[PDB]
């Protein structure tokens, strides 16, 4: 019945990293910001590194893309992102305005979809960002269904954090800020079926919001907002101009929820946490197994697996029943898991606090850069990442690590999907004959299997024969491509990952 302390502390470490610039903090900064002993910080971060959730760069701890599988689990179980993001993106393109979807997250709102347009003059937010409810238009719509304990949690946060400093995504509440009149706005929002934001975040930023109702329960599933700027609409004018269109888009979203096919849970999972035993053997005191096991519990949830019993959680992870129970109860204390109907457990939007907002903006070259550097050191040659240039017949480097026509390079022949490359899975090209420059490249595919970039190793031919370069370099090149594709796969499940 006791909380799993290393799981709570690991959650706190991830939270501090998520709030830090670049998702990076030194080990000393983690000591200061968490208050944890240095020995504890060392063990927790080493355990997170083994899971691929952080990367260790000297004295720095950096959030890593595979951590997004935690937020992915909530987004997949929620279903709303997969079902409604296409229509939300389409509305943003149609209006040339920002469109977002948000869910209630205790005293705040958290975004499950973001599509910004003509947003240069205003603050913008990411998937997973948390805003104070009373400073948004979705806020009153969620509060209209709040219980007495919801209002108590809101009041407690209001007194404890008068300046909104626990919401670093928005500017702090300035001295002499007017009252938001939240409970009255919530009552009006229930009556109106819509809500307006007149520059509650910052000057110039205006929004109009409409709730998307779950067809099963009739309660609010999420809230869709159209976000504009006062140079184009005052808050009253934004309502008069675009509320009818938003109501039509919400009506279609509710039709899509009503017509959604049954969720696909995939094959039955088993032993998701069983790998930790071997890691504990190999790493000893530096690996904290209860943290690794505890976070793995979150990955048992997903599409078609949104509400699980203790028995199902234990079966999916391979954990002993009492061990799974302590992890779940610890997650409940941290607010990452909530009880659900039928003695089940479900993920909360608070799971997105574990690194998702900053990681959602990671580009493919940013994913590949540390792996390019590692590959360059393993073979003591230069390694690069590239895509096709605008002409489609030249290559464009997007990331490099050291130690013209596309058809004349190994990278380009990969990117052009030429016959030999498609058969062998790589291309070796002696690209500069008088200088003796040789290169070998492999493709990089996204989660759909589409080739989106190419990775190469470049070196001087010297005496090293072509069979020698292939025998020695290609296995390392394929390993690096595997690591990049895996992180690209996880990051790209619910986020658009740029290739440049």
């Amino acid at each position: 019945d006791e909380a799993v302390a290393p799981l709570l502390r690991g959650i706190a470490v991830l939270g501090r990293l998520t709030g830090a610039d670049g998702g990076t903090l030194s080990l000393s900064a983690l000591e200061r910001t968490t208050g944890l002993a240095r020995s504890t910080v060392d063990r927790l971060t080493a355990t997170l590194a083994r899971m691929g959730y952080v990367r260790l760069d000297g004295r720095d701890v950096v959030l890593a893309p595979r951590l997004m599988e935690l937020g992915n689990a909530y987004l997949a179980a929620l279903r709303l992102p997969a079902l409604l993001s296409a229509r939300a993106d389409g509305l943003a393109d149609e209006l040339d305005e920002s469109v977002s979807l948000a869910v209630g997250d205790r005293d705040g709102i958290r975004f499950i979809h973001q599509a910004t347009r003509r947003r240069a003059m205003s603050l913008s937010f990411r998937i997973g960002d948390l805003l104070p409810a009373e400073r948004t238009a979705p806020g009153p719509l969620f509060a209209a269904e709040w219980t007495a304990s919801d209002w108590h949690r809101w009041r407690e946060r209001r007194a404890a954090d008068p300046g909104d400093h626990s919401f670093p995504a928005v500017p702090p509440r300035e001295p002499g800020a007017p009252g938001e009149d939240f409970a009255r706005r919530a009552a009006k929002a229930a009556a109106d079926g819509w809500a307006l934001d007149d520059q509650l975040i910052e000057p110039g930023l205006v929004a109009v919001s409409v709730p998307v109702r779950d067809p099963g329960t009739g309660r609010v599933a999420c809230v869709a907002s159209v976000v504009s700027h006062t140079s184009r609409h005052t808050a009253p004018d934004l309502r008069a101009a675009l509320l009818p269109r938003l109501r039509a888009a919400v009506a279609a979203m509710e039709d899509d929820l009503r017509a959604a096919p049954a969720p696909e849970p995939g094959p039955p999972p088993a032993g998701l946490a069983l790998w930790t035993g071997a890691s504990k053997q190999e790493l000893g005191r530096e690996f904290v197994e209860s943290l690794a096991r505890g976070l793995t519990v979150l990955t048992a949830f997903g599409e078609g697996r949104s509400a699980l019993t203790l028995t199902q959680v234990a079966q999916a992870t391979g954990l002993a029943r009492a061990t799974a129970r302590r992890a779940l109860l610890t997650h409940a204390r941290a607010g990452l898991v909530a009880p659900a109907a039928g003695h089940t457990f479900t993920l909360t939007p608070r799971v997105l606090s574990l690194g998702f907002p900053p990681l959602s903006r990671t580009s493919l070259p940013e994913i590949a850069q540390p792996h390019l550097t590692a590959l360059a050191e393993r073979v003591h040659e230069s390694a690069s990442l590239a895509v096709l240039a605008d002409s489609g017949e030249e290559i464009q480097y997007t990331a490099r690590a050291s130690a013209l026509p596309a058809r004349a390079t190994a990278l380009g022949r990969v990117l052009l999907a030429l016959p030999e490359v498609r058969a062998r899975g790589y291309a070796l090209v002696d690209e500069e004959l008088e200088a003796g420059l040789r290169a070998i490249a492999v493709p990089v595919r996204d989660r759909t299997g589409r080739v989106v970039a190419a990775l190469n190793v470049a070196l001087h031919a010297a005496r090293r024969t072509a069979d020698d370069c292939v025998a020695q370099i290609l296995p390392e090149l394929r390993h690096t491509a595997d690591l990049v594709e895996t992180e690209l796969r996880v990051a790209g499940r619910f986020c658009r990952v740029a290739v440049v």
